[PDB]
Parts: C-alpha cells; structure tokens; sequence
C-alpha cells in the first residue's frame, strides 16, 4: 500500500524521508539545482493546513525512486521546514495550472 498517492504515483514513507534528506542538505548548504532552483521557499499561496511552522521548502520527489538532481522536476514535491520537518506532499497532478493539491 501506498504512504502518500500523487495521482498515480505510489510513494512509501522511505521514499520521502530520501527525497526530503537530500533538498534537506542542499537547503543547508546554500545550493540549488536545476532550472528552477530546488530547493525554493514554498509560500503555500494553496493555504494548505501545514501541522508544523514555517518557512516551509519545495523539492522533487520523482515517481523512479530516484533523487532530483536537475532536469525535468515532474509534478510532485515534498516540502519541508527549516527544522527538518516533512510539512506534506504536493502535486500538480489533478490541479489547474501551476496550482499543487495534496497527494493522499
Ligand atoms: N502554486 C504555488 N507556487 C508556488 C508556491 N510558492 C512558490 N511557488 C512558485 O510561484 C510560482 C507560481 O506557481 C512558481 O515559480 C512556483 O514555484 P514552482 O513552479 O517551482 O513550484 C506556492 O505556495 N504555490
Ligand atoms: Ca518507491
Ligand atoms: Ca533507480
């Protein structure tokens, strides 16, 4: 069964804690990667009701199980705070435009 459910993505809790270890150490360090700059702020324009404070960090998370590195970011993202605290999973998927909806 699936931890979180991105449209049709199935992602277990390890593949979150993956995805949120490394923009987690890219945030720390001060570096981004690809085009548009992950990890970025996450300003939450969607009013999600986030359980844990802010700022809060957008990285992909990629259905392949593999860690972002650059290239196309896909539709998912974890996103994180500044005390290494998974806020919740997002997705463009089922979501009008550059809107996100909550993966389930
Ligand atoms: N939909 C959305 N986009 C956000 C939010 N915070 C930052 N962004 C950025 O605001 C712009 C409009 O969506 C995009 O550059 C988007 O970045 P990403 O495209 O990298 O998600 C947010 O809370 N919601
Ligand atoms: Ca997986
Ligand atoms: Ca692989």
């Amino acid at each position: 069964a699936c931890d979180y459910t991105c449209g049709s993505n199935c992602y277990s809790s390890s593949d979150t804690s993956t995805a949120q270890a490394a923009g987690y150490k890219l945030h720390e360090d001060g570096e981004t990667v690809g085009s548009n700059s992950y990890p970025h702020k996450y300003n939450n324009y969607e009013g999600f009701d986030f359980s844990v404070s802010s700022p809060y960090y957008e990285w992909p998370i990629l259905s392949s199980g593999d860690v972002y590195s650059g290239g196309s970011p896909g539709a998912d993202r974890v996103v994180f705070n500044e005390n290494n605290q998974l806020a919740g999973v997002i997705t463009h998927t089922g979501a009008s435009g550059n809107n996100f909806v909550e993966c389930t």
